């Protein structure tokens, strides 16, 4: 039931640290599958998520050089097939109708990209398009002020809640999303 959707950790010669409060909450909550964009601060952050859940999924991001990553993958969970990747890929980046025509080639329910460094939850056309934001508020051209960010989902049959945590002002808000089939 429980996914925890991740990515953009480090961005080249910068350096940005994922929120303590984040790594607390992740790892008791126990946690079904992982679903990572990418963007990994090497082999230590692949350490952070393969003790926080049994099932790890990374896609090749942009900055990332590890070996044997994927650019694409799919992964079924209840009743909604979902794919991953980075979204670097997407052109004109974060167009609605890129990740629209990305959607239907992969035939998933849920879309899972993050490249703009800002968390988004939206429905379209009975499609699900997902964004974690950036877990370590890394910097971006996109967004002038990125804030760290995850998103954890409640995925129960064919009913979809996501919760959208953020670290805004030293304080973490978290936000809930319901979907229904």
């Amino acid at each position: 039931m429980l996914v925890l959707v991740i990515g953009d950790f480090h961005v080249p010669h910068r350096s940005a640290a994922i929120p303590q409060v984040f790594l607390d909450r992740l790892n008791t909550g126990r946690i079904q599958t992982v679903l990572c964009t990418g963007n990994l601060c090497g082999k230590e952050t692949y350490d952070i998520l393969r003790t926080l859940a049994r099932e790890v999924h990374v896609v090749k991001g942009a900055f990332d050089e590890m070996q044997g990553l994927n650019e694409t993958e799919v992964i079924k969970i209840g009743n909604f097939k979902i794919g991953l990747m980075a979204g670097h890929q997407v052109i004109p980046w974060g167009d609605r109708e890129a990740l629209a025509i990305y959607q239907r080639q992969l035939d998933v329910d849920i879309l899972i990209t993050g490249h703009t460094h800002k968390l988004e939850t939206k429905e379209v056309g009975g499609k699900y398009f997902l964004n974690p934001g950036s877990a370590t508020g890394a910097y971006s051209p996109l967004v002038d002020n990125p804030v760290p960010s995850f998103m954890l989902l409640e995925i129960n049959d064919s009913e979809l809640t996501i919760y959208e945590y953020t670290l805004v002002d030293g304080s973490v808000k978290c936000e809930r999303v319901d979907f229904n089939k």
